[PDB]
């Protein structure tokens, strides 16, 4: 996962570990080591900055300069850095008795898939999901939902061209009715790059269905660009949670290392691999010990 940093990471610490106890200056180089690493894999300076102070603060507040293994030291602060800048504690959307829920983001940010692949873990958690395919201009992306709902076994509503709103909202209300559906993911338009129409259709889709999460799913290894693409949706629709797709893709890791500190939004899921149950929560801690080669691998 995010190989040159890992190995960047991995690197800079091997570079203490066999060699005594270190001096105030030596921990400086290690500290302007990772602030590169990080930058190379396109963390923004600020963001960079932080996570170097807090490791020196923390690596401080556990003498580093008077461990014979400063290397492990350095390990143990660098991981907890990684776990709160991914997040920190783990986090997934809230389940009410009744649930909507809207996925955006661009073509290509793999929107559409991730639709079908939440309904697969929610059904499997015991839910009972819904999907709406809710682009009212391309009846090949409405298409292309209903039949990932039939490989996964969800029922998939299509909207109509043109559809209103309003409509929308009745047929999806009905539905959820005699279906007992118990969670509703409304897969929104997606374009290549967003204009000015949609941007307003979706905000007033918004205001008019009220979900409760309104999910972007950006595609990881597209770097500081997701982080635009996160502020655009945020202003313009309103956001609540991020999925990062092809996490596997991704060699650096920098849009999910700056989200929380640049977005304020949490990174429930990740799209690790193709498959059905290649989404899967996001476990922070869980990568932050990846990163540094701890653990299964
Ligand atoms: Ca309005
Ligand atoms: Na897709």
């Amino acid at each position: 996962m995010f190989q040159q940093l890992s190995a960047r990471l991995q690197e800079a610490i091997g570079r203490l570990r066999g060699r005594g106890r270190i001096t105030e200056e030596d921990l400086k180089a290690t500290l302007r080591e990772i602030r590169r690493a990080l930058m190379d894999a396109d963390v923004n300076l600020e963001v960079a900055r932080d996570f170097v102070e807090r490791v020196r603060e923390e690596a401080l507040g556990k003498q580093v300069l008077e461990s014979l293994t400063p290397a492990e030291v350095i390990l143990a602060t660098v991981y907890e850095a990684l776990k709160e800048a991914l997040g920190g504690e783990a986090r997934l959307p809230v389940l009410k008795d009744r649930n909507l829920w809207f996925l955006v983001g661009l073509q290509g940010s793999g929107k559409t898939t991730t639709a079908a692949k939440l309904a697969l873990y929610y059904k499997g958690k015991g839910r009972r999901p819904l999907l709406v395919a809710a682009d009212t201009q391309r009846p090949a992306a409405r298409e292309q939902l209903r039949l990932l709902g039939e490989k996964v076994g969800v029922p998939v509503l299509e909207v109509m061209d043109g559809e209103s709103p309003e409509s929308i909202r009745r047929r999806v209300e009905e539905k959820a009715r005699l279906e007992a559906r118990d969670l509703i993911l409304v897969d929104t338009a997606g374009r290549l790059q967003i204009d000015e129409p949609l941007m307003g259709e979706l905000a007033r889709l918004k205001e008019v269905l009220g979900p409760d999460e309104v999910l972007l799913v950006l595609d990881a290894m597209t770097g500081q660009e997701a982080l635009s693409v996160a502020r655009a949706f945020d202003e313009k629709v309103g956001v609540t949670g991020l999925v990062l797709t092809k996490l596997d893709g991704d060699a650096r890791g920098g849009a999910a290392l700056s989200a929380r500190h640049v977005t304020g939004k949490p990174i429930y899921f990740a799209g690790v691999s193709e498959k059905p149950e290649g989404l899967e929560p996001f476990y922070p801690e869980r990568l932050a010990g990846r990163i540094l080669g701890m653990g299964d691998v």
